[PDB]
């Protein structure tokens, strides 16, 4: 009745922050952490089996391959797909720095979604 | 805000189960029957040589330790004046004339990989 | 309380000077210094760990080899021995005199181009 | 009229103790030997220019003041016509071609930081 629904989060990262805000975000973190890759990791739009994670923004050291990042997200989530830009599978031995070079967004973030296989 | 990931400092062996590594060796043997699977990493306390990016190597059966030493020396861009040691299983010093197929059958790990570590002279 | 590292202009040498300009730069410096090799040394585009070099254009005596050049640039960047620095031409033998590397690896414009990174690639 | 809200604002030196700052520098010296630690703040009575996104900077040794001025003008997103002065210890350096590593050796503060203030007027 008189209860208020207090909650996050209707919108994704790109919907909650403007392009100019995201560009400056990436600039600052790359200037402060030059050897880390800024990764946005969100739940796939359709997903309902896997749970939502507390945090969506990750600083990933250059040399960590996708396999270790997948393991880290698996543990944080407590059949798993980590899809770059919402659709792309990458070889799990690719270092995150190489994924960044080829798949980074125009805003400078690297976007990934996780989803049940 | 941002979650900072601390990278694992585990070696190749520590990152994979025995089942996984034995399977790896089998597949390598299937697809590369004339190659020795060699894991080469930096000596744990090394301070006079940098870390190489690649640690997983496929080495032809017929070469000697000297040829493998020269290949890794060149990846490191080392000078002739610069001492360099390749320790099998982190502690075994092999005659450079020894064929690698011989080092493999004699020093390979239980998992089927041949493990080596590289170090400078100042480390000793 | 985290520092911001500043970067000066990161336009590459080939973006800063046209082909015709670079050919003329080489013609002039080679007639001025016939025993020296004109070398362009630049940080790899993806490299962030190593600092940017203060200069791009180097005149390297004919007899100096890559091993000595690497030592000199490592000192210019104030690197410690355990820090990775890999210097790639446009890998070549580090004992070869740069005059011989120049003859076999020089660019169409007459410069010898090198790039450095924290990985051997 | 308008009510002018004027609250005091702490500078970097008022936010961090000398022992905090002097150790920050000594450590930056170890980790970034080719860089100069610079504090850049807006002049307290500045009436035109906006606030810079950050205060603590590492500047490569070879960058001269002319280059640094161009970099900060870009960070502030200024029009070309907007006046901008980058004052080292409150004064403009006559040579804008001296490497900041040399500026550091004559202008650093006791804590090891090199302090700059920017303003739209040189006096």
């Amino acid at each position: 009745d008189d209860f208020v629904t207090i909650e996050p989060s209707e919108k994704t990262f790109k919907q909650r922050r403007t392009f100019e805000q995201r560009v400056e975000d990436v600039r600052l973190i790359r200037e402060q952490h030059p050897t880390k890759i800024p990764v946005i990791i969100e739940r796939y739009k359709g997903e309902k089996q896997l749970p939502v994670l507390d945090k969506t923004k990750f600083l990933v050291p250059d040399h960590v391959n996708m396999s270790e990042l997948i393991k880290i997200i698996r543990r944080r989530l407590q059949a798993f797909f980590l899809l770059v830009n919402g659709h792309s599978m990458v070889s799990v031995s690719t270092p995150i720095s190489e994924v960044y070079e080829s798949e980074k967004d125009e805003d400078g973030f690297l976007y990934m979604v996780y989803a049940s296989q």
